[PDB]
């Protein structure tokens, strides 16, 4: 089940960045095979220039361009684990999703530094400080703590009290709390939806990586 | 109409240089008011060191920093015509765009020397020699001669035959010829888009200054 979720969230995340370069992707298991938008995505989020793409549509041209991306990532202190250009060119889903998470983690989460605490732990602490005043919220992880949607609404309310009337939110209305946060973020913060309400509520333990991906968008939107 | 075009082209040009200093500007009529990135831009394109910026965000601090830039330019044999720091600090569009062109002309076009011919005339002659072998191209100016996009494709083809299949380009397909040149330059030469296809084709006489700005990028990219 995580596979379908991660694909939707990762795709939405990639698209929220690629749109600045005037493009988008539809099927993550196809649109990164030739490495072009993969390279484009990396220049967008890093603000750096990658080597120029190789012209051509042959298999070897794809391997070469995907390798430009993979090398750029590796050069950022990333250890592409068993992730080779061949699998990416071949459209392998597990490997492709693994690569994108690696990029999401490295370029959007790793550098977060809060109270001498970085990356994943850093983002968690930040989420905790911001939601500290909300008694009906208890952030201890990036999965079950977010199930009832209050954590996200509170996180939003902490920076934009005018967008959500937090007092009207009930705990036993998880679907509603989530969609309220999702729609408000989409509408006023221009943070596209990356999660599905029902999937968060239905899964005993939601996908930790999908959640961190969405939440980091909020970190970057409020840090600015 | 020239105002909107010049703003887009000049902004893209400024950004293609500022990116080397790890920054960019969004709205040209705002981002140069405090003179910081203006000074930064000048050090980047000249390779020289300007005086240090004044610390502070007050109006007078801005006037002082913009004056450091204006003086540096003037010291390069430039006559800032009726261009004062006040107008720049005030975010005046006409004056700001006038200043940037002055900088584009002085630091990217003036020193071009081809067959005992310099600056604007120098760049034109260069463009002519390079496109001389292309019969469906006739460069006589920096405006109408570029409308159908063949001049640019030929200019690119002359140095990189592998990037554009010039023979497939038709004259009655101006929009396509232009975008082909625009996308190829952006993709393989890392020369960001500075012009809009439809604007070039729709205007009886495209903006001579916007065109020279974009074309000079090609001069510098192939001169290296």
């Amino acid at each position: 089940a995580w596979e379908k979720q991660q694909r939707k969230t990762f795709t939405a995340w990639c698209n929220s960045h690629l749109r600045k370069a005037g493009t988008q992707i539809e099927n993550i298991e196809e649109d990164f095979r030739n490495g072009l938008k993969l390279m484009l995505l990396l220049e967008v989020i890093s603000g750096e220039r990658l080597p120029r793409p190789d012209k051509g549509k042959m298999r070897f041209h794809k391997i070469a361009n995907v390798n430009k991306a993979l090398d750029f990532i590796a050069s950022k202190g990333v250890k592409l684990v068993s992730i080779g250009a061949e699998e990416i060119v071949d459209g392998n889903l597990k490997m492709t999703l693994g690569m994108i998470w690696t990029i999401i983690l490295r370029f959007a989460i790793q550098d977060i530094s809060v109270e001498e605490t970085s990356a994943k732990e850093g983002l968690l602490l930040w989420c905790q400080r911001k939601t500290a005043p909300y008694r009906n919220v208890n952030v201890q992880n990036f999965h079950t703590s977010w199930k009832d949607g209050l954590a996200l609404c509170a996180l939003i309310h902490r920076h934009r009290p005018d967008l959500i009337d937090y007092a009207k939110l009930r705990k036993d209305d998880p679907i509603g709390n989530l969609n309220t946060a999702f729609e408000v973020a989409e509408k006023y913060l221009d943070i596209p939806k990356m999660l599905d309400a029902e999937d968060i509520v239905n899964t005993p333990k939601p996908d930790e990586k999908a959640i961190m991906t969405y939440v980091s968008c909020f970190y970057h939107a409020f840090a600015g």
